[PDB]
């Protein structure tokens, strides 16, 4: 089995300009590719989970997260950062579009991306960590067994509930290898 970082996206690998959607409104964060990069060195396999109910809202819709996402993946290829798994939550259940209208286990705070990346990687849960900018994140975290739960201050306000359910309060992703090595 392997060790994971299990990332968010918007507010975490991207500037969170609300809704993004568009490849030219997609801004890596300063230092997180090459944080991805040294993380992948230091063991971990990199996957991305992340709540898109923008789709089930209507704001923007699966054929542009699928452009988006797929344009992030070989962005981050290109720059020596291969993804091990993507996974993504569309629905609301207050959608206003039929097809993503529905309750889900997808829905952070609900750990079903984890636990499914965990059984399609054969993730060590204990030993990953979650990183976010939300409580859902990280009570997504603690459901699926993941051993550190990581906030950053590059997405929404830390919220004291969101800081009550992490374990780590980092600038940005950009720390995080310096503070597993520490
Ligand atoms: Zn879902």
């Amino acid at each position: 089995s392997v060790p994971a970082i299990f990332l968010d996206r918007d507010g975490t690998i991207n500037v969170d300009h609300g809704y993004v959607h568009e490849i030219d409104n997609f801004e890596f964060i300063d230092g997180v590719i090459d944080a991805m990069r040294e993380l992948k060195k230091m063991g971990f396999a990199l996957v991305v989970v992340t709540n898109q109910s923008g789709i089930a809202r209507g704001k923007f819709t699966e054929a542009q997260f699928e452009t988006l996402t797929e344009w992030m993946d070989w962005s981050l290829a290109d720059r020596d950062v291969d993804l091990d798994g993507i996974y993504y939550c569309p629905h609301h259940p207050q959608g206003s579009v039929e097809e993503f209208r529905q309750v889900c286990d997808c829905r952070k705070p609900h750990p079903g991306m984890l636990l499914s990346a965990r059984d399609y990687l054969h993730i060590d849960m204990a030993a990953s960590y979650m990183v976010g900018d939300k409580l859902e994140d990280m009570q997504a975290a603690v459901a699926a067994n993941v051993g550190t739960k990581v906030l950053v201050r590059t997405g929404k306000p830390i919220t004291p509930e969101a800081e009550n359910a992490a374990d780590w309060v980092l600038n940005s992703l950009a720390d995080l290898p310096q503070a597993i090595k520490k």
